[PDB]
Parts: structure tokens; C-alpha cells; sequence
């Protein structure tokens, strides 16, 4: 058969404001992201990437259809974000990733390697993947 592996990295970077913002008490900017391990445009084969935030964010289900696949925000607390990658091929199962936002103990980075495996995809999707 044919196996196409698309290595990815996902997670988040964060920077402390310097002080706490008295307006809303946010302390950090963060960017949560998926990206290919090596430089490529994933919109070749990816329809969209949802980033599900804590539901006390406005518009908690964020959608990104064009690289970079990232959401930038501010806050004061760490919680799980769900990252769901949908493919242009409707017969390819979405990939669900789970990421604990890291804010605390210099840029803070929490990023994970993973691999989207396409086992025997349609020739058409194979064309999109390569
Ligand atoms: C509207 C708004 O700013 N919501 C918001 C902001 C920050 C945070 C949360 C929600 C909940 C999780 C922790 C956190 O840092």
C-alpha cells in the first residue's frame, strides 16, 4: 500500500505582560498553533483547523482555514485547548489534538511533535498530500 506521514508540531508560546493588566487582570499573551514540521502550505490538503478555547472566551470555537494555523489571545490561566484538523478529503478522519496551555515556568514554549498518517488515501488526496 501507500502510507503518507505528515509530521506536525503543535502547542503554544506565551510571554508575561511584565505587570498584571488592572483592566481585566490578564498577565500573558499566548499563541496556540499547529504547523508542519518542515516548511509547507497545509491548505493543500487541510480544509480547516478548529481551536476550542475555554468557553468563557468569546467565540470559543475559533476556525483558521489559511496558514499560519494559530490563535493569539491574552489571559491569566492555563486550560486545555482542543485542536481538530479537518481534511479536504471528506473520507479522511479528522485529527484531534489536546494541548494544555502553558503560561508559567524568556519565552514560554510547550510544543509537541506528532504525525498525521494517511494509509492508502485516494490518488486525488495523495496528489494534495505531496
Ligand atoms: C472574555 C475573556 O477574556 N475570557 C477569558 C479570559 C481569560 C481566561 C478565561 C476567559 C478563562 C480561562 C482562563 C483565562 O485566562
Amino acid at each position: 500500500g501507500v502510507t503518507i506521514v505528515k509530521p506536525i508540531v503543535y502547542g503554544n508560546v506565551a510571554r508575561y505582560f511584565g505587570k498584571k493588566r488592572e483592566e481585566d487582570g490578564h498577565t500573558h499573551q499566548w499563541t496556540v498553533y499547529v504547523k508542519p514540521y518542515r516548511n509547507e502550505d497545509m491548505s493543500a490538503y487541510v480544509k480547516k483547523i478548529q481551536f476550542k478555547l475555554h468557553e468563557s472566551y468569546g467565540n470559543p470555537l475559533r476556525v483558521v482555514t489559511k496558514p499560519p494555523y494559530e490563535i493569539t489571545e491574552t489571559g491569566w490561566g492555563e486550560f486545555e485547548i482542543i485542536i481538530k484538523i479537518f481534511f479536504i478529503d471528506p473520507n479522511e478522519r479528522p485529527v484531534t489534538l489536546y494541548h494544555l496551555l502553558k503560561l508559567f515556568q524568556k519565552t514560554v514554549v510547550s510544543e509537541f511533535y506528532d504525525e498525521m498518517i494517511f494509509q492508502d488515501p485516494t490518488a486525488m488526496m495523495q496528489q494534495l498530500l505531496t
